[PDB]
């Protein structure tokens, strides 16, 4: 059972989706990437962006740029291990995209443009069964993090589903353990240092609606929001207006830390929370939840995929000496990589369910 | 009698232009500018990126940002020294801008997107006498750079005129010295080390026309090309095949290095020549071609509103021992910067010349 | 009467203590800067540093390189403005330097070598009558943060005088006025994002104190200590204990922002908090405490001399919506020029009150 | 039959050299590394500078860190692989090194600061029998590029031995396949748009030497010298007084690229000269250079081996179009890592040749 997947936005995180598909062994056997969408049609220059990024590398799999057929004038088909994959053109409205006709049961979301329920339901108007938005969703739409709350998806009512941000899904698995260990938050702040991204300017320019945002980007600490000031409540309704925090966006292309302040519910320490936090990274969490004991800094986090990485020695020494209830928590995440991964095991989780009940 | 400018693209070099006829002393006697155009109509939003600029600060003027009538909603006038400039909407084609009707006669089009004499003329049938393009032009408009051809200007024919690039305005008052005082240059090969632009992207993402320009833009040295290259043979034809070159977008905001290999066309000297380029920066070059003796860096050349300014130094220390035909001649320039402060003279010298004629 | 200084390590802060000095209008008239000690005694070199500043342009003053004696090789003294400073050759030991001989009384230790007192009393042996190290100090002496506890300097007792970090110069404001408006803290943990400095390396290399921080600095988030740690006590006495914090090290080369996360003494508001700042803003911390209601990233902040300038939009947007007890103040800072007029304006408060007891 | 090899600065290059000896398969088998040797002992801090490298990634091989006895204090043994590494204790003269004690042949001087050939021979007193210098030398020591003229090595007069610089690298192998196919160069003029190295500075501060190079590295474009001004001149003698070069260092913190204008001894086309070096590239050039096809930028060469790998699309874009003579040819490199594979090749090479005489 080939799960067939469309890809709709192939950037950042649509190509890092498909590489965590090939990298991880599903192409063609597991999940069938059926069809990927951008706005051009030109499988060489999708070639020549899938061989070569500037902070993952060169990929593993190989990759070809063929024609359908001669009577085309420009490639159209990418053959990724033996698999093809076709480059459908890039629609306006979701509804206009030929998932149906292309036999596309599962459609990842990445453009960025339809992270409203109602607006990426017109997957699913064009013959999608089911939609996993890559980002916060709006309008109604299920968000789930792998690691704390993918269970409560269910076949029947859930269509389009959200995996939240890459700041979430850093953030709450650290919330998850806190509450279900039992050290529990009374109220946290948040602060996530993070890399700029595609939505930031290389020089000041236009930005109505974050004016800090359009600020040259490499060469300004810009204040901002995050996404998972909302969504951690989301997932876990326990933290809803008990958390929110804000977002620096500092000069690196990838990798952001999370640096949560929160106040316990019982007194504790924070060597009780870092044990926790290690055992639950080694048991219940292990694969979303990491840690480390070194010094690292940022750059030793490309390509890391656990959804959030606790740094062990920059909390333990960035706390007050003798507290039972104010803590910091340090924790590092690829924004680009872990979340790639997390939509992949979310289109699979998914599919196993959809097919576990119908 | 104020000269009637509006400015179309309100982007780092609509903005710069303008800035440029505040800090000479035209705006409101010499210059008026009716209208700036841009995404947006919000003059908050204009006062913010004309009052805080990553790159060249706070400027010296001051702005406020008042509502035309009480009528309106958002702040639609910009107030710069007690002077009202109107926020005109965005328009997908030039013919469709007010200019005849808000008075406008020159117009400075610095949008990007028209580039083409043709969609450029749009302006005049929009109620535009002339239309200056902050950029070079394709479909046949006439291209000066100033101090080299700005004679060359006929208030008769020159009706779409093109200012060339910031490289070509650091390229020509070099290749102009070097023709006008004999050395002369046989072939020549030029390397223009570059800022990024906003035409480039934070991270890795789609630039179908250079591909490599679509690469994170701070983080890589990414080749491409330099319009210097087709220009310098417009403004001079003496160079017509006799000179090309290219650029490497490096990881810097603002200012930009020219790096000229030539051989002469009679056995000279590379003090023969350092000692002409001198001497036309001091007599008729002055305020284009500039110089410096020291040991100075990028940093130092943010807000030299010369067009080319001569590094005797670099020039000096790197050419070969007793060389009579092959030299390096090594030129900076604020990209932003001096090119603003060119159009504005080019403004100025066309509504001059048009007034002493017709 | 002018106040005799030397200047022992001209870097960033010994070149920005030098300009506050010129710049506030002190050189020759108020403050008499006998000497400039560092690696070098060629006053060209040393002129070369005054006059281009890659983050904070050239100068107001003028620098000239003079010879002493002809008989010299290179020129050894700076004119700076027509007055005439000693360029003294750098002593691996504070105590062999001629300070009684050339007539100086207050020294500037900013080396950053001979932070322990002891390494610092080193050159009142010498010569100098007071001593104000640009850094944290331990063996015990007395750490003042301009407006906050300077009344606590006695000329008796204090000669070796700390003016704290930064990062203390921006964080003990803010705490300062919560203690005096009483919403007092009880707890709190605190980040800068803070600008790579001198002590960083350009690609990785070694640093064996702290291992994260031979990191590539301008490429890496880089999680570490900060100096406001132990300061923020030492000044403010009823945070001992209460109140830690940690470092990001991101990538630009000045200015930074302090993230204070506290719980209250109090039920109170961030409406509250943010008026009770603006308000000490505006009257008691006029001049060290400042505030904007703007939309700024780190850029803005080049050349502001404030010590904490707190941003009123990205605290109150990014704090929980109806919290009586935890908030987050967001507050910024240029490390390198606010700090260094601090400097200049310790000495200036000091040695009054030294000419006013003895 | 081990080569027994020791390297003295365990830096940038000492740490690629070492990856570069276990990638290529040869630790513990083909080359046994008796020490390195930096200012520390500190077993653990160098495995922490050998697993988290910023630019090239973990290594593949495995890192541990003993104590030789149980008396040391510190963990001051490296066990890569099985194979045992000592933590040699930094010296002031090379001489003080006790290699014949440790059983040492060949030693690596990768610290910057023994670049003469008698302070090099240094370490032949101090009990080594060969040096290689990763770094162009003074004081006549004998200069080889590998691919181009390592068969100029006699085991029997060259001791201490200089592998030239990261540029020659790049550079000599083009100018070699030039010369070599009959094409020549007359004279030729290079720039190299260069990564910064740790030799810069992160802010403005000292360099007596160059006054440039001590401006903030990730800020500037930095114009400098090269050390293929001198060296390739050296390696190809035929190139002594015909070719000379400048650097421009950009805020990349690893990779480069070679910019070269030269003027051909005979009529030719860019196509020939096209042909010539890809055909190079896959006969006698073969592992030392390469070519690409593709729209690469710097990023893409993090990690390539090739001492300089040609741009084929660079290239044939960017030249004068019916041209016969003067040229530009653009080749990348990663300035850390290919260079420091050709210090082992080098090492390998010699090493036979010794033991082939003696
Ligand atoms: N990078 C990270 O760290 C990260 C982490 C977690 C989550 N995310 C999230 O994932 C999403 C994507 O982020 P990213 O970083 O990959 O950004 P990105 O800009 O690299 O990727 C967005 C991609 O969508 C494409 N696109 C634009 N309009 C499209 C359209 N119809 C419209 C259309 C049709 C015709 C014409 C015009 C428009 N149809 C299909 N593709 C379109 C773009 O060309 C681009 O390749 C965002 O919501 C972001 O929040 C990013
Ligand atoms: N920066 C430099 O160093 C430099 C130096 C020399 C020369 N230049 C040249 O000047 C030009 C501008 O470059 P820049 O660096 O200022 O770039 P920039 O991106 O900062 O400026 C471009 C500006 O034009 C605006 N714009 C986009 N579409 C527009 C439109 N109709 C279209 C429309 C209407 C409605 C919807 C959609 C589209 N009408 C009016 N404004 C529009 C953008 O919002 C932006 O503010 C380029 O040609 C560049 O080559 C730059
Ligand atoms: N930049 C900021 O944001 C900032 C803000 C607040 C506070 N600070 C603090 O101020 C201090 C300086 O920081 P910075 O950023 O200016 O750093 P910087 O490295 O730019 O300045 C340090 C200066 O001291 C010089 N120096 C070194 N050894 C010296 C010596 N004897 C020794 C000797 C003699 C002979 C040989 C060898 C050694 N005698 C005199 N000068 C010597 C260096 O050449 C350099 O110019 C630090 O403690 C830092 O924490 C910095
Ligand atoms: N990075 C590149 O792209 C590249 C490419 C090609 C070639 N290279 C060349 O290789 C050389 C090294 O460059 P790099 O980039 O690796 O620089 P780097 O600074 O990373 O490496 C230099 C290493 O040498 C160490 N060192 C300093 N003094 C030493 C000493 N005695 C002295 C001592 C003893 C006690 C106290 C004080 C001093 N003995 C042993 N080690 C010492 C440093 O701690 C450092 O680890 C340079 O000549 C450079 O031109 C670099």
């Amino acid at each position: 059972a080939p799960i067939k997947v469309g890809i709709n936005g192939f950037g950042r995180i649509g190509r890092m989706v498909f590489q965590a598909i090939c990298d991880q062994g599903l192409i063609g056997t597991e999940i069938d990437v059926v069809a990927v969408v951008d706005m051009s049609t030109n499988a060489e220059y999708f070639a020549y962006q899938m061989k070569h990024d500037t902070v993952h590398g060169r990929p593993k799999y190989t990759v070809e740029a063929v024609k359908s057929s001669p009577s085309v004038e420009t490639a159209d088909v990418l053959v990724v291990n033996g698999h093809r994959i076709k480059c459908v053109k890039a629609q306006r409205n979701p509804a206009d995209l030929p998932w149906g006709k292309l036999g596309v049961d599962y459609v990842i979301e990445s453009t960025g443009l339809f992270t409203d329920k109602l607006k990426a339901e017109g997957h699913i108007k064009g013959g999608a069964k089911k939609v996993v938005i890559s980002a916060p969703a709006s309008g109604g739409a299920k968000t789930i993090v792998m690691g704390v709350n993918q269970h409560e998806y269910s076949p029947a009512s859930h269509h389009v589903v959200s995996n939240a941000s890459c700041t979430t899904n850093c953030l709450a698995p650290i919330v998850h353990v806190l509450t279900k260990e039992n050290f529990g938050i009374e109220t946290g702040l948040m602060t996530t240092i993070h890399s700029y991204t595609a939505t930031q300017k290389t020089v000041d320019g236009v930005s109505l609606k974050d004016w800090r945002g359009g600020r040259a980007a490499a060469v300004n600490i810009i204040p901002s929001t995050t996404g998972a000031a909302k969504a951690v409540g989301m997932v876990i309704p326990s933290t809803k207006g008990k958390l929110t925090g804000m977002s620096f966006r500092v000069p690196t292309p990838d990798v952001s830390v999370v640096d949560l302040t929160f106040r316990a519910t019982r007194d504790t320490s924070i060597q009780e929370i870092d044990k926790a936090i290690k055992k639950a990274a080694q048991t219940y969490m292990k694969g979303i939840l990491g840690f480390t004991d070194e010094e690292l800094v940022s750059a030793d986090f490309i390509n890391d995929n656990r959804s959030s990485v606790y740094d062990s020695k920059a909390t333990l020494q960035n706390n007050l000496p003798g507290e039972k209830r104010f803590f910091k928590v340090v924790s590092w995440y690829d924004n680009e990589w872990a979340y790639s991964h997390r939509v992949v095991d979310l289109v699979r989780y998914m599919a196993a369910k959809d097919a576990a009940s119908s």
